[PDB]
């Protein structure tokens, strides 16, 4: 058994350097690789196991020098696999990716930053090993600032990181599995412990084994495509694994940073630093099956999750309290308690008092899970928690007491973290947008004026829209009763207003107007917020997604504040939604993304004009949903005074395990989430030369023609759409919750996002991220000989053109043309073949000029830890490629005979048995399931 | 400082008493620790106080880490001060002499503390022992070389105050205990066994389960298996419950386990 | 029963069916459900004081201040549109509320139990029809 020797020279060659020398990645992942390899061997025999070793070693050797020898080689044993034995090769390139990132993981986790590397510029704040910590942010701020640290202080004090998690737009990977990840995690660290003993190497060894394999043995398919409230839950697993305890630990160590720096005080317990949002149930842009009772569903199902942790906590904080010395306050509440009753003697008070409220978290649970699981319950208001305030207050007593009598340390520990786990999370964890289109409540309100007679709310002009909205808003008659004739639509709409009205607002955060595009989209929809008996209504939010839509943003938004209605309404708070990925479909990349710049400096103004508090929601595809290092820099990147102590971004479900998943992770993301508000909003970047702004503005103009030339203008483009990508197979499989398109019949423009990304990512070649930097770059270097330096100026100075530019370079570290040219020569017509090859040429191109402009002369020149992790992942996704592009071939292409090889090794009792409701022949559905998974997971994020 | 670990006395039986390793491995299969758990003399001290000082003693430990972060360590600190004075605050007198029930319930503290978790660590540890020394099998699961007794609630010399009543307390209260941990251990458990390949014999126990029934799908059979044993052990543990704060139940006894058959068959 | 009644009839057992089972079905159709059937009265100066808030409210003017006739015009225009009158944003005494408490205590009930809609004091044709739209528009 020496196959260990060669993969090991592999592994050696691809990640060649030391980062550092804690640099034991390429140790890491070749032992996980060498057990799971024997697992292979045992579970599936010796040959599949040579195979697969081979297959790999090419796979390695091809990321290593590109020569089209190995990917024909690829290609030759994969095509020569009876359908089992592929699924067996997909199956073991998923495993070992997942543990590849597992290595990574754990390499990250455990990097020591080096002081050393640091720069003293913006440029340092672009990667986790020279990133400021809270400590170092602090210091930057006082020394090179003047900024006192009771500034620091109040300025934290008022800021609030709102972090939003959405649904996983494929794999929402199964929580069992991610437990198992954890394991094996946990095993790889205590592994190399430098001091552990034979035994406990030994067992942990066995431990780690015993794992890889049970997870091997798992299936990765089935069932449904789970439930909204099945993905809620999953959602919510991150709660339990981190954050739930990784709150107060954070604060804490907050609190340390400031009296490092001379702050006597802490963090405030109510303070809103943290607080989390979901859309898992509210959103509805294009999903049908998240009904008003899926939202009522993930509302109660939150407020049952939140009661039970405060629950599980106040038995470990009533041992806590254990004191007999109190307040008179206290005493007498305790006296009332005991009165209106191990049995708690009256002289533990805070036992007294905790137990009480004990008492209110269990029937608050209880009558949740009765409020859900029937729809009514027996449970009387009183014996329940209805607002946070009546939670709150027997805590802040007990705060009270034992700093009377001098117990503020024993009040600073488990009574601490409980009132600020309290006060970020709430009484529902997150807080639940309801998101719609605008052209829904449109249909809604023409059914209406059309029922009354008054015309067609659709045909009038937007102003005339705006008339009507005003005199109704103004009016004291109420607009429909249930005579109404109701589209399945309209339906769907009002019946989730009355559910919102049916609910406390606890569990209610914004609604979110996707495709806004007027003042009377917004006005619209709070007159029906209020017209379906809406209590409190919540903040409308626009989502300006189109390029033009961003351009009259900030016209519209002022015409919002100058009427008195709104004006009084908002009182002085305004949050709009912006979505990078949503206008780089609509535009282009570069367009979309200066457009971005723009559009946030003129909100700012309009918002200074009315004195409002604007509040910018980044949604997915920004650079602020990299996560990581990266995240840094690109909120630092923001313009000026667009944060203002208030951010709300995004959290992908792609990188929801990399931002939460371990404590270290979990930790050094909420760090960078408040550090770079704090700096930010203490330290603007700087404001951008004019030249650099009409440099920009040409480049935005000529990428944009290039952009939509191609995705629009080329008729036989969605053709090729269709032919060089699986964009069919993703529309269809049990994949996502959500329909891949808006209209079956319409193009790219109907065709939503996530696909449109998701599609290109998975050949390797990323179109809609780059496509139109070539033609603008070009365009302006041949414009004027100096411009190139002007360029080199910008990423080199600027920070959102850095931000912007590194993302890019990143994509195009995660491409391989030679990969997307084996998908042309298996899939697509042959009178298509040229158009590819020019696209491809762009490809070059545009990686040509984006490295000029970066001054680098390869790829990711100044951050080789990322170019090693990326280049170790790639080894293992091209090989899942290959077998993605052969598996079209044969699902599409009956006629397509090859040529089979023997199979290997072990109702269903073998790997091909999971699926039999299929519609293509046996072990190909779930092949390319697996191939589309692995190369989702092993790419992650683009753009 | 001195006395052999378990492989050093295994080594020594080996080596100095040619012992073979399959003598040693039978000896260690009928062999049986008994140890039985007594009241306190004096102060069994309360819970509380034992989770205190279990804070304090995690606190030095880490605090003498050589690797330790300076904001790690200052957090540290103050959580030792924090806790020390935590303890020093709280009163160790006052109430009754307490009930032989709750004396009991503060002996079994030690099971949730470290004995729980412990045993199936030390037995994992007993089958390396065996791997050093050539011994492919582990000790069986059902070898009884561990084994817990209790006075508490059962001894009567010189007591008036152990009435018989105290003694069904002690019985039904050490069995809600024990349906406890098992249930919250099952989840775990239940987490973990998400393979599909299976025996027949569970296919087919599985497809009984279901039919007579997240809810558990049929192509996770072991799932299927240690969910319908989740649903027996609360039963069981709300039946202790209702048994001892009432004197019946209502709750069927074939809804929960009865013997540790039953428990151990599936 | 009348299942029953058809049965014994077919058999030849009306003699059997015309006994106890008839006397049951008589009982059931003259006493229905409930017995009797519960009459509401109210005078109309209370449905005129529930208008005349709403008009006031709508700002419209005073429905009491209004002719015969001009009530008429509204009560009718009123009962055409497809628009509801009020909601719960309004300004309503103690016998307001009773008035509009009771409509929908009589919305919330089976029809079995109710008869008539008594108006006391009854003088005009807009008493009436008043009485006919805080029934539609209490739902």
């Amino acid at each position: 058994l020496e196959k260990m020797a060669s993969i090991d020279v592999h592994l050696r060659q691809l990640v060649p350097g030391k980062v550092s020398e804690d640099d034991k990645l390429v140790e890491y992942d070749a032992l996980l690789l060498d057990r799971f390899l024997d697992i292979l061997q045992d579970l599936h025999g010796e040959d599949l196991r040579e195979t697969v070793q081979e297959l790999y070693e090419h796979s390695a050797e091809y990321e290593g020098k590109h020569e089209p020898k190995k990917l024909e080689e690829l290609g030759s044993v994969l095509t020569s696999l009876d359908p089992g034995d592929s699924i067996v090769i997909a199956k073991a390139f998923s495993h070992m990716l997942n543990l590849a990132n597992l290595a990574e993981e754990v390499q990250i986790a455990y990097r020591r930053r080096i002081k050393k590397l640091k720069k003293g510029d913006f440029v340092d704040e672009s990667s986790a090993t020279t990133e400021s910590d809270l400590e170092e942010t602090f210091k930057k701020l006082v020394g090179d600032l003047n900024k006192s640290p009771e500034e620091i202080f109040d300025a934290l004090k008022n800021q609030t990181v709102d972090l939003v998690l959405t649904a996983h737009p494929t794999q929402s990977v199964r929580r069992s599995l991610l437990q198992k990840h954890g394991r094996i995690r946990d095993c790889l660290a205590q592994l190399y412990a430098k001091d552990i003993t034979p035994d406990d190497k030994q067992e942990l060894d066995e431990a780690l084994q015993r794992e890889i394999q049970a997870a091997f043995r798992t299936d990765e398919i089935k069932r449904t495509p789970p439930t909204p409230q099945d993905e809620m839950r999953a959602g919510m697993s991150y709660f339990h694994e981190t954050i739930w305890k990784g709150v107060p630990k954070f604060l804490r160590r907050v609190d340390t940073a400031l009296k490092n720096i001379g702050i006597e005080e802490r963090v405030p317990y109510n303070a809103p630093l943290i607080q989390f949002s979901s859309w898992m149930g509210g959103d509805r842009d294009g999903n049908p099956r998240v009904t008003p009772e899926v939202t009522r569903d993930v509302c109660l199902l939150a407020r049952m999750m939140a009661a039970t942790m405060y629950f599980n906590q106040i038995e470990d904080l009533m041992f806590e309290m254990s004191m007999w010395r109190c307040n008179d306050e206290l005493r007498a509440r305790a006296d009332e308690v005991h009165a209106n009753s191990k049995s708690i003697p009256t002289t533990e008070p805070y036992r007294v008092i905790l137990g009480d409220v004990r008492d209110k978290l269990y029937h608050t649970r209880e009558r949740a899970h009765q409020l859900l699981s029937n729809g009514h319950s027996d449970v009387p208001v009183e014996a329940t928690f209805i607002n946070l305030e009546q939670f709150l207050e027997p805590l802040e007593l007990c705060y009270r007491s034992l700093c009377s009598c001098g117990d503020r340390p024993i009040a600073d520990g488990s009574l601490l973290d409980f009132l600020r786990q309290v006060s970020t999370f709430g009484l529902s964890l997150v807080r639940l947008d309801i998101r719609q289109e605008s052209d829904r409540h449109t249909d809604v309100l023409d059914a209406i004026t059309t029922h009354l007679d008054i015309g067609s709310y659709r045909e009038w002009s937007e102003e005339r829209r705006q008339e009507w909205l005003l005199s109704e808003l103004s009016g004291k008659r109420p607009l429909f009763g249930s005579d109404l004739p109701k589209t399945e639509e309209i339906a769907d709409v009002l019946d989730t207003f009355h559910v919102i009205a049916e609910l406390p607002a606890d569990s209610f955060g914004a609604y979110i107007i996707s495709m806004a595009t007027a003042p009377s989209d917004v006005l619209a929809v709070e007159l029906l917020q209020r017209e379906c008996r809406v209590k409190q209504p919540l903040r409308v939010v626009p989502l300006f997604e189109k390029l033009a839509d961003l351009e009259a943003a900030p016209a519209a938004v002022a015409r919002l504040f100058s009427v008195d209605w709104y004006k009084n309404r908002i009182n002085g708070k305004q949050e709009v939604m912006i979505g990078y990925s949503d206008s780089g479909k609509d535009a282009g990349r570069l367009s979309a993304a200066w457009q971005l710049y723009k559009a946030q400096e003129e909100l700012v103004k309009v918002a200074k004009e009315y004195g409002v508090k604007l509040t910018m929601f980044h949604g997915r595809g920004g650079t602020v949903g990299r996560g990581g290092g990266p995240t840094h820099l690109a909120i630092l990147s923001q313009p000026p005074d667009t944060i203002n102590g208030s951010l709300r971004v995004t959290v992908q479900g792609e990188v929801i395990e990399q931002s939460f998943g371990e404590e270290h992770l979990c930790f050094r993301t909420l760090q960078r989430f408040t550090a770079a508000t704090l700096e930010h909003g203490m330290r603007p970047p700087i404001s951008p030369k004019p030249e650099w702004r009409a440099l920009l503005d040409e480049m935005a103009v000529v990428a944009t023609e290039e952009y939509r030339s191609v995705v629009f203008q080329e008729p036989r483009f969605v053709e090729y759409f269709r032919l060089a990508t699986p964009e069919l197979e993703y529309g269809r499989m049990n994949i996502g919750s959500r329909p891949s398109k808006r209209k079956p019949s319409g193009g790219i423009e109907s065709l939503r996002a996530i696909p449109w990304i998701f599609a290109w990512t998975q050949t390797r070649f990323h179109l809609p991220v780059w496509l139109g930097f070539g033609s603008a770059i070009r365009h302006v270097i041949e414009k004027d000989v100096r411009n190139l330096h002007m360029l080199q100026d910008m990423y080199q100075h600027w920070p959102f053109f850095r931000v912007t530019i590194d993302l890019i370079e990143m994509v195009f570290a995660k491409g391989d043309p030679g990969i997307a040219a084996l998908y042309d020569k298996l899939l697509v017509s042959e009178e298509l073949w040229p158009f590819g090859e020019k696209l491809r040429a762009n490809f070059e191109e545009t990686k040509k000029l984006i490295l000029q402009t970066a001054g680098h002369k390869d790829l990711l020149e100044g951050d080789p830890y990322l170019k090693q992790r990326l280049r170790l992942r790639d080894s293992y996704i091209t090989t899942l490629n290959v077998c993605q592009a052969y598996t079209l071939k044969r699902i599409r292409d009956p006629s397509y005979h090859v040529t089979l090889r023997p199979h290997i090794s072990k109702p269903a009792k073998e790997l091909i048995e999971l699926n039999p409701t299929s519609e293509y022949a046996p072990g190909l559905e779930d092949t390319l399931i697996l191939t589309m998974k692995g190369i989702a997971a092993g790419l992650q994020n683009t753009g």
